[PDB]
């Protein structure tokens, strides 16, 4: 239902405060929801245990959200079928939690294999709304 250009998704997280946010820059955000969901905010992606991966940051089933049959913790107390929203507060609020997990943004793969190691300053540049 949405597909945010870069600067566009860069803008919206500024907005929710995610600059610095656990050390981490508005850059590091905008690369995983590159590389989790291309920035899709409809994305579900399907694992072989048959767990899903929910929204802009790939949200799993498992441990973070709740679907039926694939019961779990829920630690973000909020189905997974919310987290596809175009308005991406609940998967902000969600991955916020998340990245309080020792692991921070590590926790994603996706994040740990096209964005850690790496100057990320690129997905920011050239933002006029900076």
């Amino acid at each position: 239902a949405k597909v945010f250009s870069r600067c566009e998704l860069a803008k919206e997280m500024h907005d929710f405060g995610l600059d610095g946010y656990r050390g981490y820059n508005l850059a590091d955000w905008v690369c995983l929801a590159y590389y989790t969901s291309g920035f899709n905010t409809n994305a579900v992606d399907h694992e072989a245990d048959g767990s899903t991966n929910n929204g802009i940051f790939q949200i799993s089933s498992r441990r973070w959200c709740r679907t039926l049959a694939s019961n779990g913790p829920n630690l973000c107390r909020i189905y997974c079928t919310d987290l596809l929203n175009n308005d991406l507060k609940d998967s902000i609020v969600c991955a916020m939690k998340i990245v309080q997990e020792p692991l921070g943004l590590g926790y994603w793969e996706a994040w740990r294999h096209h964005c850690q190691g790496r100057d990320l300053s690129d997905w920011v540049d050239g933002c006029d709304f900076l």
